[PDB]
């Protein structure tokens, strides 16, 4: 139905290892969103055309409030277009730049956010495993949404597709190319607590194979300016074994989250 020709293109907002992601706007309804351009050629070769599908399959059909809207595709031969939710303020990943640490409010909010997006998809047995910042938007009140459905899977998973760039947010199951389930994204969101409230993530590194050992071996320590609070469901977000990370309807009463932030579950 829609075309190339429907669209007045705009601002830039992002590039991905994938996605070339432009602000736009469509001709007759003046409605503004997102274009994310997709180049045929670069899927075909990486082989992930079923990361665009299944990016589709999910995003489509949902309706809540922090899961990223998608509203339709079209394609031209070269390109797939995915026409997606514009999230006016930005990505978690350039707000974590700008301000270099967030407070402890502002850091069990997104928690909260985070974990009742994630409880909705764990229902469902649904796990992204690709939980970082930069795949973290914002909407008009300030509200996280979550992006970027590509690599997910339903539970239990293996893995047959070759990891990218960082290995910063995943767990010990995952880099050693196990079996694994919906703990994936528990591990997930204890990285992100330790990177939003000390600036980078607990198993940084400088090279790949270091990371990998840290992560491997759960090292990482805490800054004086951490609370016992934070320091407490951290700890117990990061653990070795899959069986012992809590459910996300913990996370969403641990006393931390419940004093700080401001939103409810
Ligand atoms: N709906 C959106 N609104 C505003 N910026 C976006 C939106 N979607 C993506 N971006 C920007 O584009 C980047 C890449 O988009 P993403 O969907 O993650 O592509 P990839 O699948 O290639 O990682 C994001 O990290 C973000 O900077
Ligand atoms: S991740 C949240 C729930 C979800 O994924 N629902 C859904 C919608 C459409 C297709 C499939 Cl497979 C789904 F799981
Ligand atoms: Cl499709
Ligand atoms: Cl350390
Ligand atoms: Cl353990
Ligand atoms: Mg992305
Ligand atoms: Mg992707």
């Amino acid at each position: 139905q829609w075309a190339l020709e429907d669209f007045e293109i705009g601002r830039p907002l992002g590039k991905g290892k994938f996605g070339n992601v432009y602000l736009a706007r469509e001709k007759q309804s003046k409605f503004i969103l997102a274009l994310k351009v997709l180049f045929k050629a670069q899927l075909e070769k990486a082989g992930v055309e079923h990361q665009l599908r299944r990016e589709v399959e999910i995003q489509s059909h949902l309706r809540h409030p922090n899961i990223l809207r998608l509203y339709g595709y079209f394609h031209d031969a070269t390109r797939v277009y995915l026409i997606l939710e514009y999230a006016p303020l930005g990505t978690v990943y350039r707000e974590l730049q700008k301000l270099s640490k967030f407070d402890e409010q502002r850091t069990a909010t997104y928690i909260t956010e985070l974990a009742n997006a994630l409880s909705y998809c764990h229902s469902k047995r649904v796990i992204h495993r690709d939980i970082k910042p930069e795949n973290l938007l914002l909407g008009s009140a300030g509200e996280l949404k979550i992006a970027d459905f590509g690599w997910s899977v339903h539970a239990p998973s293996s893995r047959r597709t070759t990891l990218a760039g960082t290995l910063d947010y995943l767990p010990p199951e995952m880099i050693e190319g196990r079996m694994h389930d919906e703990k994936v994204d528990l591990w997930s969101l204890g990285v992100l607590c330790y990177e939003f409230l000390v600036g980078k993530p607990p198993f940084e590194a400088n090279t790949y194979q270091e990371t990998y050992k840290r992560i491997s071996r759960v090292e990482f320590t805490f800054p004086d300016f951490v609370t016992e609070g934070a320091r407490d469901l951290i700890s117990r977000l990061l653990k070795h074994n899959p069986s012992q990370r809590p459910m996300l309807r913990e996370v969403l009463e641990h006393p931390w989250i419940t004093a700080n932030s401001s939103k409810p579950s």
